[PDB]
C-alpha cells in the first residue's frame, strides 16, 4: 500500500525547537526537546499568559518587544488576528 509507504514515520511529524524557542517552551511548562506542532503553539499560548504579555483590555494583542518572544518574531506586538509572524518564526525555529 503506498498510502502506507508514504504516510509511515510521518504520522505525528514531531519536531526540534531551536534553543531561544526551546527556553520559551520550557518557561511555559514543556519537558523535553520533541514536540508536535500543537504542543508548541499550546506552550507558546500558555507562555503569553503566564508571562502577562498580552492587553488585558484587548486581549487578542500580544506586547512581546523586549521578551526574547519579541525577538524570535522580530516585532514589538502583534494581534493573534494577524499571525503571519508566527508563521514565519516558527517555519524558521522547529526543525523536521
Ligand atoms: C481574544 O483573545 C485571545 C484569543 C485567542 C488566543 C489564541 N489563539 C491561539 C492561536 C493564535 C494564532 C495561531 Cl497561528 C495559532 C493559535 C492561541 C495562541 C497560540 C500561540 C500564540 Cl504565540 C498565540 C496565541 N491562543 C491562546 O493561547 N489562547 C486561546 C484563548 N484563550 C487563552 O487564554 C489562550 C489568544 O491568545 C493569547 C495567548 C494572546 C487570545
Amino acid at each position: 500500500d503506498l498510502e502506507n509507504l508514504y504516510f509511515q514515520g510521518s504520522q505525528i511529524n514531531q519536531v526540534r525547537p531551536k534553543l531561544p524557542l526551546l527556553k520559551i517552551l520550557h518557561a511555559a511548562g514543556a519537558q523535553g526537546e520533541m514536540f508536535t506542532v500543537k504542543e508548541v503553539m499550546h506552550y507558546l499560548g500558555q507562555y503569553i499568559m503566564v508571562k502577562q504579555l498580552y492587553d488585558q483590555q484587548e486581549q487578542h494583542m500580544v506586547y512581546c518587544g523586549g521578551d526574547l518572544l519579541g525577538e524570535l518574531l522580530g516585532r514589538q506586538s502583534f494581534s493573534v488576528k494577524d499571525p503571519s509572524p508566527l508563521y514565519d518564526m516558527l517555519r524558521k525555529n522547529l526543525v523536521t
